[PDB]
Formats: C-alpha cells, sequence, structure tokens
C-alpha cells in the first residue's frame, strides 16, 4: 500500500520548502522533498535572495544598529495586532534559523542594503535584509544543473547563463548543497502532490504522481506543504477576488496551480486572504505575460485619462496597490508609463526580464513618437491631458517638488535614482524626444493567500483546532503581513521562519 | 569640405578601439570614436574580458612568478622568428599599457586563474592573464545602457540581465567611462565608416555614413581603424578560403562586415592570413547560429564515421583547427559530440549562449535515444562504428588513460574537471544524445599587415602615412595559433595604445 | 634685493595649499610651497581627509543620488543669504577641483559614507563627501617621509606606523607627489612667512626666515597663504573672544599661530569670525592637551551640576557649541562624561589620540568608583542629581526615547551605535560598575576665522576692495560657513576649492 | 573541589591557542580559553599575520603556481630528517586548518606577497604566504576593545588607532568572533594558568589564578597549553643560555614568562631547544628596549671595530645569528648601523614601533655629525677603518656587487628596494648617522617537546595523557631555521588544530 516512507514529507522546493527540509534532515529524521517541476527553487529560484531575518548574527557581522525588538516595534507599527503571536514568532526565530544554516559549510549569507517600504517606527532606511553569497557552481556538483535559471533566461528557452550563480540562484544551489550534505535527505523532480491522505483525522502521508505512476508516501512526523500559492490558477484567483493575471505573474508558468492549498482544504483546512498578492507593476511583454518593474528612476505614469494618479517611485506592492484601487473597468490596468529618449530609448526602471525596446516597439506594447500629441494619437490617451500632465510633471521636477504625489520625499524613491540629475534626484523633466508610453499592467511575484496557520506552521481548521501531521509555509499559507509587503524578503523570510518552525515541531 | 575635425579618429568601439581612443584623449589629442552599430563594444563586450598582458603592475600584486622574459620566451617558443619584432613589441609594452588604465579612476584589473594553451617552455599552468573588475552600471551613469549585451541576451532580444557588468561588458563600459572622463572625446553610435580620404598620398580622414547622410571627417594625427575582422562577411571569407561561416561566427551579427580591412585596401594597404580565424567548436542552435563551446568536461566527439579523430579536451582553437585538419568534404564538419544522461541531459561543456536542451531537440540539433543503435540511425552514424568507439573509450575511461588522443595529459584538460582521471568519464546512462557540432569562430584574425606601431603597411613594407590599424582588423601576430586566454584583446589594446603614441609624437 | 622668484607663491602645506601649488604649477607657473614645520600637512595631515566637494565625477563613479543643484539648497537652507556668491562658488567648482587633480596618476578619490551634519532640505543622510584613496609609501618615493604623520605617533614622538597612508596622510602624500612630477615646483620645509612685501600697493613677494637668514621671494603673480588659523596662539584667541583654548587645539603643536592673517592685516586686510572654530569635543589629557571625540555610542555628559544638557550624540560642532552656550564661568568647561564598565573600562566614543583609560585614571583625568556616590565626591558633582540623572537617563533607554534631548533621532545619531539589543542603539543603561567620569573639554580642528576673501580667494580690506596680489585659502581665510559645520570634510572641501580658484585667478 | 568544567582548557590566546579553541568548540566540545593579561592576542596581535599554510584553497584562488609537495621539498631541504614527521603533518594539515577556519564567517584569507628566506629547491621567491582581510571594528562587537593593540600603540600608553584593525589585530579579532560564534566558549581575561591537576598519571584540568583567588578547572578531554615562550623571564633565558635580553624582545612586556612550559616541566615534560629563539636585529630605544627592524634598503652595518661583517639585507633571523656569532663580549651587540641623510634623517628600514629620529638622537641611542670622523669619535670606532669601511661599500655600490657579504644577491633583499643594484646605495651625503642595534627576538622557540598531534612528551619519548602545546610553549620543528614569513604562526595554528583534533577522537 505504501510506496515509501520518511518521517517528514516536503512538498515543494522554494526558499522555505528546502529551509524546512534542511532543518529536518540536519537533526537525523529521514526526509523527502518532491518537486512538480523538472528543476528546484520555483518562484525563489528567480528572486533576488534577499530576505528579512533581522537582528541575526549576519547583520552584527556588518555592524548593523538595529535589533529584534526595532523590527519588532516596525511590524506592530504597520500590521497592528492582527496576528500579532506570529509577527512575535518570526522575529524571535529569525537569529536561529540563520545560526543553523550558517553552521553548514554551503551557507553563508552577508547584509545588502535595500530600504525597507513604509515611513514607521522601526524603519531601517538602509534596510536590514540579508543574501545568500553569490555560488561557483562548480561547488555543488551536479546539483547546479538541477537548479532553475534566472528570468532572463527560463523564458527564452535557455539554461544558466555563464557568471556565478547569484540571487535566488545562490540561495537555491547553496540550500540544496545544505540538504544533500545531511545525507538524510531525498531530492525529487517532476514529483507531483496529488492529495494527502488521512488515518483517523491525522495526515499520515500523501498521494503523489511521478512517472506517470501513483505513489503513496508515509510521512512518520508530517507533512510540510510549501509549494507556493495560486498565482498560476486563473479559476482559484477568479474565485477569490485576486487582482491581475496568472499569465502577468511572475512565478514560473503553470508551476503554482494552489495545488497544495486544494489539498489542504480537502482535509478540513480554513484559508484567509485569497485576494491578495505579493503585488508589482509589470511591463506588458509582446506575448502577453509582463516583467518585474523596479527601482523607476524615471517618466511618470498616466491612467487613460491621460492623468497622474500615484507616486511613481512607490514601493512596487504599493505601487500595485494604487494601479488596483484606482481602476475603473480598465483605466488605470493598464496604465503608461511616459518617458523620454534621456536613456537612449530605454525605460528608466529595472524590468525583470529586459526585453529590448526595440522587440517591444515591434510588437506595440510600447509606442513612440516625436510629439506627445502623436503619442496621445497613437495610445489613445487624450492630448491636451496628457500634455498637461507633463508640463506639470515638469515644473514639479524644476522646483524639485511633486505636490501632487509628493514623489521623491522617501528613501526609497531617492534610493535608485542616478547622480547629476537636479533638485530632486526622483523628478526628471521629460522633454527629450523621442517620447515612449509603455503599457504597464498590475503584476506579481506570486500571491500571499492561504491556508491559515498557528507559529508553528500547523494547519487549522475554521474553528482553530490543529490538522494533526500537516503543516504550511511561504505563499501555500496566508501570510502574516496582510495587506502590507514591510520590507525587501518578508516573502521568503516568512518562509524560512516557519518552515523552520514546522520542522521543530515534527522534531518534538 | 569638412564635416568635422579631431586630432585621433578611431573607427570601432571594441576593446583594442576604445584604448587607442583612450590613449589619445588622455594626452591631449581630441578624438573621435565611431561604432557602426547602436551599442559599443562589438565581440569586446562579449567577451570574457580575460587579457593576455603579462609582466605587469597587475601580476606584481598577486605575487604571480611570471615576468616579460618568460612571456617573451613563449611566444618564440610557439611562433618563431615569423612577426619577432611584434612579439617583442607586444610583450614590451604589456606594462606601460596597463599602467596607463589602471591611473583611470574608472579602470582596474585582476589576476584570474586560466591556463596557457600550449606545452611549452615559459608556459602558465595556472595562467597569467588580467580580467576587469565587476563593475555595477550605477557607476557610469547612462553609459552602461550603450554597452552590447551578453550573447545569452543580445540574440534573445534582450538587454543587460539584472547582475552587475562583467566580463566584456566591464571592460567596455570601464573604458567608455574613461574615455569619456578626459572630455577630449565625442563617442558615436550608428556611425559607419564608408572609405578612408587621401590627400598627396596621407590619409587625412574618412568618409563615414550617419543619420542616413554622409559626413567627411579630418582626422590631423591619424586614424586608427579597429572595426573588427571579415568574420560576418560571407564573400570576404570565401574568397580567402577561411574555414568555418559567418552564420556560425560568435561576432554580433551584421556587425563584423570587414569594411575597414576593404578600405584599406583601397588605399594601397597589404594583407595577410586572410584564411585565418580565432576558432572554436560551436553547438549548433536551432537558427543555424553557433555557441561558443569551452570547457569540456564529459562527453566524446566522434566524426561522421562513428570514430573518434582529437582529444576534445583541447583549447579551443586547437580542437577548431583539428576539425578542420579531419575534414573532407563534410565528413568532420559538423562533428557528433556523444554523451549520457549524467548531467540530466545537459551536454557537458559551457555553451554560450545557453539554450536548453528541449529546444534543441525539437528542432533536431540535438538528437537523443534509448540505445546507441537508435542514436546512430538518427544521426546517420555507422552502428557498429558507434558503439565500438564508446566501448572503447569507456574502458579508457575505466584505466584512466586515453591511449588514442591522450586526453586528460595537461593542465588545460584538468582545469575544467575537479574516477581515474577527471577528464575521461563514461557514458553509459541513458538516454544518450548527440549533438552537432561546428566550426564557430571569435572573430578572424587575418587583415592589414602592420608594423610595431600598428602604422598599415603597402606590399613593400612602406608605411601608409596617417593609418593604422589593431584588433583583428589587423592580420595577428600570433599566426596560427591561440598562444593562451585573452591574445586578442590583448593585441588589440598593445597596438592600438602603440598606435596613439605614435599619432602623438 | 630679491633671493628668489617664482611666479606663484604658496604658504603653508595643508590640503588647500597643495591644491593651489598644484593647480598653478600643472599650468606651467614656477611655484614655491613655504612649510612653516620639519613636516608638509598640518592639520589636513591629522585629518580623516573627509571631503566635501558634491557632485563631481567620484560621486557618479558611485551611483550617488545627488548634484550640484541639491547640495546647494542643502547650504543655502543652512547658511542663509550671507555669502551666497561663495557657497555658489564653493559647489560649482567642486567638479573641477576634483577632475583636475585626478587627472594626476598620483590621485584617486572614492566616495565614503558619513552623514552630513543636519536636517535640512538637501541633507544626505549617508552623505556626499570623498576621501583619497590609501597610498603605499613607496609610491611617491622619499616624499612620505616629508608627511606629517597622525595624531597617535606625532604626539608621542613618534614616526608612520606600519600600515599604508591613509586619511590625511594619504591626501598630502598623493598632493604632494602631484605637485612634484609638474617640474614646476619647489617644495620648502622649515621655512617661515614673516611678512609681505608691497609695492604701489600690489603685493609683491614675502620675507622669509630660512636656515636662521632671512629671504626676500618675488612673487610675479601672487601669492596664497593657506597657513592655517589663530588656533596655536592664545593671545589672538583671547583677543578676539574665540573660546577653547589653544592647549586644546588639535593642530600640530605650535604651527598654527596665526601667522599669516597677522601678515594679511598688517597690509590692509579686513577679517571676521575670529571668534569661530570648527569645535569638537576633547578628552582631556594628563598632559594638559585634549583628544578629538567622534562617533559617540554611550553613556551620558553632565554639566558640573550633574544634569544633562544636551544630546550628546549631536555631531562635534554642535555638541561643542551646546557646550559654549551652556557655559556660566567653567560650569560646562569642563563636562563630565558618565560611563560604565561595558566596554571593559573604555570610554564608549572614538579618541584621537587613543590614549589608555589607566593613563587618565593615574593622572586623574578620569576618575572611577564603585558607586555613583563616590564618582560624585571624587569629580565634585551633586551625588543627588548625579544618581537621578543616570536613573532618568537609564530609563529612557528601556523605553528607547529621550524626551529632554531626544537623542537617537537622527541618522548622524545612529551611524556610530554598534548592535547591542535595544530599543534605541543610541541609549544604553549605565548601570554595570565601576562607573568613571571622564573629563571633557572644548576643543577645536582649527579656528576658522581669518582674512576677508571673495570667489577667487582674493583678500579684502574692509571697503571690499581686493588688495592686488594676495590671496588667503583654509582657515587662513574667514570661512563661508559661518556658524555652521555643514558636513564631513567641509573644512578641506572650502580649503581646496578657493585655493584653485585663486590658482586659477592668477593665472589669467 | 572543581570550580568549573569543561571538554577542552586552552591557555592563551595567540592564534595558536584561538585557533584550537575554535576547532574544538566548532565541534561541540564545550571550551574555556584563559588569557594571563587583559588583552587577547599575545605577540601575535602585535604581528603582521602572515602564516606560512602552503598549498591550500587561499593559494589557490590567487592562481598560485605551488603545492603541498614543493614546500615538503623546501622544508626537507632547509631542516634535514631532524623532526622530519612533524614536518609532513605541517605541510599536509595546512589546507584542513584554513579549509575549517574560512568555513567560518568571520575568517577569510589572501595570500600576499612575501619572499621565502632562504636560498634551496621549493622557495617561492614570492612567497606563498597568508594573510587575513583587513577588519572592520564594528563587525565584531564588542571584541575589538579586548584585543592587544600594534606595537606603536601598546608600548605607548594607548589603545587602537583609528584605522581597520590589520595584521595581528584582524588576525586575533577574527579567530576571537569564530570562536565566540560557535556558543561553546567561555573567553576570559586576567585568568593566569599556575600550574596542572594530575589524577592517575593523565592531565585532567589546572590550577588557575583569577580574581585574586584561585580556581580549579576540569578538562575532560584535555589541556592545550599555547602560552608563549620563555621570552620575557630572564632567569630561563640565562638558564637556557638563550642569546639576546627579556627587555630586547618583541613580545608584549612581561607576558611570556615561560609559565606553561615550567608547569610541564613539573609533570614530566622533556624540553628541547631552549637556546634558541625567532631572532632579529632591533634598534635599541631610550627606554633600553629595542624595535624590530625589518626590510633594510640601504646603509651598512659595522661591529665596534668599525668593520662590516654581515650581509645586512639577509632575512631578520639570520642577521640576528649572525650578530650573535660575531659576538665576542659586546663586540657585535650592539652594532652600528650607518647611514646618511638620503631619508632625511630617516633609518633606511622598517622599524616597530618607529620611534622619531629626534628621541634616539636626544637620547644617544643614535648619533649624528657631519663628517664620518666626527662620527667615529661620538660611536668609539675608529675613524680609520670606518672611513675606510664606507669608501669600500661605496665603490662596491658603484660597481653594483659586494664582493665580501654579497649583499643584493637574493630576491628577499631586493624585495624592499626599488643604481646598478638596488640593495647598494652609496653612503655619501651628510649629515651621516650611526644607530645602535641589538639582538632582539619575536619570541622564543624552544620548549615542550610534542608529537604530530602536540601531545606533550617525557624524556623516554611517551606522551602524557591529556597534555598539549603549541606555538613557543612547544620547541618548534624548524630548529634552526626560520624558512619564511609566517611560519611561528603557521606551524602554531596547525599543531594547535591537530591538538583539537586528537582531543575530539
Ligand atoms: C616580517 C614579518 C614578520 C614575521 C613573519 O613571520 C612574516 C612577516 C612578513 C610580513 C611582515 C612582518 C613584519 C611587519 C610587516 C612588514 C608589516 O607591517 C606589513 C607586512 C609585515
Ligand atoms: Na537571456
Amino acid at each position: 500500500d505504501w510506496t515509501s516512507e520518511c518521517d517528514v514529507l516536503v512538498v515543494g522546493s522554494g526558499g522555505g520548502a528546502l529551509t524546512g527540509a534542511y532543518t529536518a534532515a540536519a537533526q537525523g529524521l529521514t526526509t523527502i522533498v518532491l518537486e512538480k517541476t523538472d528543476r528546484f527553487g520555483g518562484t525563489s529560484a528567480y528572486s533576488g535572495a534577499s530576505i528579512w531575518l533581522p537582528g541575526t548574527q549576519v547583520q552584527e557581522r556588518a555592524g548593523l544598529p538595529d535589533s529584534t525588538e526595532n523590527a519588532r516595534t516596525y511590524l506592530r507599527a504597520l500590521l497592528g495586532d492582527a496576528e500579532s503571536e506570529r509577527q512575535d514568532a518570526y522575529v524571535e526565530t529569525a537569529p536561529a534559523v540563520v545560526a543553523l544554516l550558517e553552521q553548514n559549510p554551503n551557507i553563508e549569507f552577508e547584509f545588502r542594503a535595500f530600504p525597507d517600504y513604509y515611513k514607521a517606527e522601526g524603519r531601517m532606511d538602509t534596510g536590514r535584509s540579508i543574501n545568500p553569497l553569490d555560488l561557483d557552481p562548480a561547488d555543488i556538483g551536479d546539483l547546479a544543473g538541477k537548479v532553475r535559471p534566472e528570468l532572463d533566461q527560463d523564458r527564452t528557452g535557455q539554461d544558466h547563463a555563464p557568471g556565478p550563480m547569484i540571487g535566488g540562484r545562490a540561495l537555491i544551489g547553496r540550500l540544496l548543497a545544505a540538504v544533500q550534505s545531511t545525507g538524510k535527505a531525498e531530492l525529487r523532480t517532476e514529483s507531483v502532490l496529488t492529495s494527502l491522505i488521512v488515518e483517523d483525522g491525522r495526515v499520515v502521508g500523501a498521494e503523489v504522481e511521478s512517472g506517470g505512476e501513483t505513489q503513496r508516501i508515509k510521512a512518520n512526523r508530517g507533512v510540510l506543504m510549501a509549494a507556493g500559492g495560486i498565482e498560476g490558477n486563473a479559476e482559484m484567483r477568479e474565485q477569490a477576488g485576486t487582482p491581475g493575471k496568472a499569465i502577468w505573474s511572475m512565478g514560473p508558468f503553470g508551476a503554482n496551480t494552489g495545488d497544495a492549498i486544494s489539498a489542504g482544504i480537502a482535509v478540513g483546512g480554513a484559508t484567509a486572504l485569497l485576494d491578495q498578492a505579493w503585488f508589482c507593476p509589470g511591463v506588458e511583454q509582446p506575448d502577453g505575460s509582463a516583467a518585474f518593474m523596479v527601482g523607476v528612476r524615471g517618466g511618470l505614469v498616466v491612467d487613460s485619462a491621460g492623468e497622474r494618479y500615484l507616486n511613481e517611485s512607490l514601493p512596487y506592492d504599493q505601487f500595485g496597490r494604487a494601479m488596483d484601487a484606482h481602476d475603473d473597468n480598465g483605466s488605470a490596468v493598464p496604465s503608461f508609463m511616459i518617458f523620454d529618449s534621456r536613456e537612449g530609448g530605454g525605460l528608466p526602471a529595472i524590468c525583470i526580464p529586459n526585453t529590448a525596446p526595440a522587440k517591444h516597439l515591434e510588437a506595440g506594447t510600447w509606442v513612440g513618437a516625436d510629439t506627445l500629441e502623436e503619442l496621445a494619437a497613437k495610445t489613445g490617451l487624450p492630448a491636451d491631458a496628457l500634455r498637461s500632465t507633463v508640463e506639470k510633471f515638469n515644473d514639479a521636477a524644476k522646483l524639485g517638488v511633486d505636490e501632487e504625489f509628493h514623489r521623491g520625499e522617501d528613501p526609497y524613491d531617492a534610493f535608485f535614482c542616478p547622480p547629476n540629475g537636479g533638485a530632486n534626484a526622483a523628478l526628471t523633466a521629460i522633454e527629450n524626444g523621442p517620447f515612449y508610453a509603455a503599457r504597464i499592467v498590475l503584476s506579481d511575484l506570486g500571491t500571499k493567500g492561504g491556508l491559515v496557520t498557528d507559529v508553528n506552521g500547523r494547519v487549522l481548521r475554521a474553528d482553530g483546532s490543529a490538522i494533526d501531521g500537516l503543516y504550511a509555509a511561504g505563499n501555500t499559507s496566508a501570510s502574516l503581513s496582510g495587506r502590507f509587503y514591510p520590507g525587501p524578503g518578508v516573502p521568503l523570510g516568512t518562509a524560512m521562519v516557519f518552515s523552520y518552525r514546522a520542522a521543530q515541531d515534527m522534531a518534538k
């Protein structure tokens, strides 16, 4: 009846999953990791691998003036008392996770400056998040070729480009090497959770599609589901009311289709926040997909009425939420990013992946013109309003103050701007034609709604009771952060901590 | 009838071109740089930016036991006395080029291990070549977006990926920043050399297509042509007898079409070595192009007869030359690289760009099968010979010695592998694959004949006043050899520097 | 009559002087540099060599989001319109000075983070100042031994310690090499300006003591006096009303005695701001001298009444000005810095030079005790008030807020604090005895009052007319900054810019 | 009866001690480190932190052409077969020590050029030694203030000067951070080993003076004694026949008084090489102490007869041994270093600490004069012989050859000089100076006899169960030789590691 057996079964292979697998296997529990696709890492592999794990040994090594209490204060100020026990667990457990992981020879992190996202008590203007060190692929043997490549390769039919592995690729490559090095773990690809197996009300294993045949895998201590969210499932998204679209999502196409969330619902798990995501603006691509637009450093953005309606330097989640809030039947989705030839026709932001302007212009996702009047005609924006919007923005750039949306009055805004700008580095006149308009959509970096869990990642029913044997973390679980993206690395940070805590709970 | 005027006119924007431009502009000479395409850097931007500039302050900072004389000895042992004065100038001038460049705040290099390519007196088993440090694109302002991206982006309709600029992108980004910082240089894109202008036998400027209109640009001290070779021009290649093909060349598509070489011929410049290139094996792509295959660490390679015929770990240029030497009317071009599923279906080498196996298999550039017999059928190799070739190779892997081609008896071979011999691994865990391998290049190396200061020479050895060439616009001093990593950029940089110094006299 | 002749005669050898000398000699003017002592560099050699030269090529190479207009805006917000033409000249000329200097093979700078000092529009929280790169002494031949050593060597009978030359030593070593490399400059030590020589109302040279003989040196284009301020002259200081004391000054003992200022007065030069200095708190030394106290990270400070009266994390100039403002006949000079044994008896700040606690305690500059009551007795502070002051501060540390002086509500305050948990990194309880009290005095990093100059460094008479042939910069000139120390590197930055401009003017 | 207990008790806090403590605590053994003074690091903190740990991952990252066998060959050629098993263990274990340490986030090293000290097979002319990276003190929290400061601060009543921590301060700061980070170690200052405690013939702990009260600390696996040598104990030195003097030693004043060696003798430990030290010339200071003189780049040295008697560019240990060999009742100790005003009155060498010439001249340690005749009078050297010695040296400088002592015929000699021979410079531009030079040391190197795992041995070669020694508490495997930069720290680190590994079995 059972095909194989282990102490801890982990579904998924993102940062959280592999951290949970490591925590279990490092303390002697046999572990099996199941990855649906032919590559480990999921969206985590795509990530910059910034991780919000504050007040740990890593920041101490950088002399950073911060602490557990300062971080706790920051979360409380943003989130309120909703999920305060989970906020506490997140912050307090960070040091221990980092310490455990850094004990492994394959893992080292460092602090990297990148500001927290909201003005509030406890904010770090330079940030407090950490990153895995760049990784020479030869140092993890055959595992490197099993890591999912960066977006600029993975959506163009390519594997890893010739540099070292960095960001998400370093994170996942290092985590895989550490998991393997325990000698207690089995890492499987093309292995898909189908449903959970319950005996006497306790989750005791799972049914799994692999090699076209069904398997039943027994989990003596428990099952950690960290298999992403619903971002790739248009139906579940429509049903929940999630904004954006599956095709605009920056998750790997077809990977995160809400399987683990559904499997948990099927055994009694409650859910929450299904209409929420980790939002971001996306540059629409020729093929209908999107690219993560981050680090805006010029231009402005208008609705279909040719009017500005938000601070374009806002952090990506807040930018996205502002698009959705303003949207009336497609009036803000798409929005149009307007810019001049200051950067040779480049869009003044970082786009991931980074499709050449020529390709966008061929396809009509972007449009160019010698005057704002033509640009309006070609995009359907009112000519007079566009013209007017730009003149007004340019006036604001000259004075160095944006009275309307207060762009450039925040360290996040300033962090990305190049030198020799002007009075305000975030406000630069749009005036040296040709002029361009790029379509911007409501992308995501994964959804953040899912199964309700407690401080140790146990999945809960509607009455708050724990489903024995079942755990969830990362975007399979409803995030403690609610409607907020507090700073860089929260999605990976929360995924990693609660995967660790769930593995610790299974070890008791 | 002059549109504009300058002291030094530089055609091209590769490593050499920008080094020449910097050398001129740093000492006060007004300089104009003309790049044909919309991006600076050419093939140099694609490069790993390893540079063979031995015995300089950079290697001293790394405590490297090497010297000018040791490097000279290495070149003499490989190349003989052919072009010995240029060998001497190359080696002796390296320190000064590096010193000048590193005085600019935007430029720093470091030593990076990568072995020289031939067993000979003066070889460095760990290498002596240097590289520019990684560069944060925000540190050179608007120039970063004007640098040609890496191959893995540039042939898939993409710009720079999110990391730092490294290799050729660091080299060109840093060189551009240094050239701009002089305040004496004008950097132009979409500006194409059409022909040279001569008055009383001296090159005094050039005719240039830009903005759809013709321009005439005056060069008081001279014209440095470092606009690449003929690699992208099938006609010139066929006429010269150059092996390989334009479509297989790793140069940027349509950029290096021999324009500067032709313009030099047109005014009396002699040429040499036009049938030579910087060769490399290439993995054939679905669209007919190729990818640079370097750092082989497994598999074996067979001709169309299903037989091994070379050491597959040879340096890329020597590998290429071996393909050409063995080729009888397509018997070795293509060759087939045979490998198993040890790396999950990946090919056991570094391929640039790195197209996924699935794409190759969909297109038929690669072919897969559960047995060697089916693999033979699907590729048109003899089944018996293939089967036999593999069994024999696997025996050699087990013993740790390849008696037939001596693979794995050299530090280059070992450098890319952490078994009895790291370079010899049995092919046995199906599915099995065969990938088509072609005769690619990293640019051609034939061109205008020059002297030690880069002056272009006529057939009688006299110098064409006012005209200079370096990089692949010039015939390389290295003849039929690729001595070690970084020679193409190294020679381009030194002679571009020396030409600028000559124009300054 | 004339002993020798040159185009440009430079008096002094600090950062300004050598920058002026370079600017002249690089464009073909014969130059003679006169240094009073046996070593080049003065207080500039002692410095950290942070230089406030905003919006230049150096910051562009670090991607810094700042500009000339932003820096101008910062100065205007602090200084008002007093000296606005000089503010403009300072900011606008920075790029050209840096460019000229970096064109020399011996000179390179880099940006280094260190915050600006006042909350105001145009502030850089991370800073915008630059520094010379560390220098291997072998790279400038015999010149290295002619540079004045750092404070931690120069006041203890020592020459350079074994590392590379850094901070001020790098600055002066590199500047000297660049000046020498022109082949147009003569660098002299033990050569003292005595007085200026005037013919038909124009300064045409100077009288100079060297080798015990008097010399008369002719200056065809002019004389640049950048020979420091009056900091080492108790008489001039007392006459002008300058706070602090010569003995407490961090300038080299006996070097900057106001000679150039006096020589300028003697030929009609007006003066201003003679009662102002670049102030800082100083840790009183056994021998009566002081040490620059910067980067406070703990403790508190009380007046003679045992009460706090300032934010102890203030920038050093502001801290100093607060000491002087509060001082009533020695009630705040000295003040007492109170701290516990958290750092093993070390004082929680950077002190330059860094005299060991044992030496202070032996001499009585510092005093230690097991209880605050004894500590009070031994220092003459009221026991009740001290006890009370500390309890209240410790309460504030526990809450993480200092309601009384708002310490730790500013990026400068936070910049120096180590991670030590705690709600606020700048507030740490004083509680683990023994307890110590260190005497703190009103030190300086030079005075800033002097000869009135225009935008090209010409010395002016009371009516604003220019004294033909005479220029001043650095602390020989009255600073454009008035009563403010805007940020790190202003003293060197102003000295360098106006020395450059003066040399350019002489070249016309 | 026991005050506290641990698995591994380490006495001392130099590079060896902390490496041993780390090796133990990193693999889960509870560790207690005892430092006698109020600061960690001892002489190791003073050091340049050059470390002779050849053939490791660090040198591979620098592309250095060297290996374990090459280094072994070097040691064998110098030392012979005396202690060959320990030579082997030293060389073979270097990679593993470096690898373990560099796995800690707080530790990173890099190769830094500095030549090996003897002409012999296996020598590296550029060196093979490594150094810890410079360290920002804020990165190790409260530990920075617990590291002993550099000599130029520590003997003048000062703490750390304002730069980053470098050399020995970086080494010790980084090692302390790594030891603390394990969470298995307790670091104690002002805790002095008094004597060892033995039960049933096995060392099981130690008695320790701390806080004016005696403590007894139990060591379940063992006691590593790495508490320096006898350098600061004039009695033990005189008894053993050690040349030089305690006050001239560059160790911290009063720290290394041979306590651990005596404690080991008291329980049966044999000793060897007590008359040997890591010698160096020292510049005599006004207060009677000395300063390490290294990197001589000019001048010459005479005995009290006004005659040269050695190559002044010899490595410091060889220089010292030559002073001792020539000494007849003070005829060479002191010697006089003679130099001109080429460097403005500076002495042409690096001196640590670096006392100003004015201070020496006030005190009469140095003497200056306008002629060699006056200089001779003021120092008591024969005028004729001095004059004659200098003329002859200046002739040798003009030819570029020193026939008498062969100065400047070796890469060490040249390394410190940027003339026909860079190491030979005429002494001719007055004023002239004579500085007194004495026989200093960088610690003594005699001590307890140990085996390849650092176990302390009795006279018959049997191991004293539970007792280990490394660094200068142990008799060095190097005998009468200082092979190259970093041997003292290198040996201390390797055998401390091995001892901790042996305790872990
Ligand atoms: C000579 C020495 C000492 C003992 C040893 O074993 C190895 C070395 C080499 C490194 C130098 C050090 C002495 C101090 C030096 C000169 C520095 O201050 C910088 C480099 C250091
Ligand atoms: Na790509």
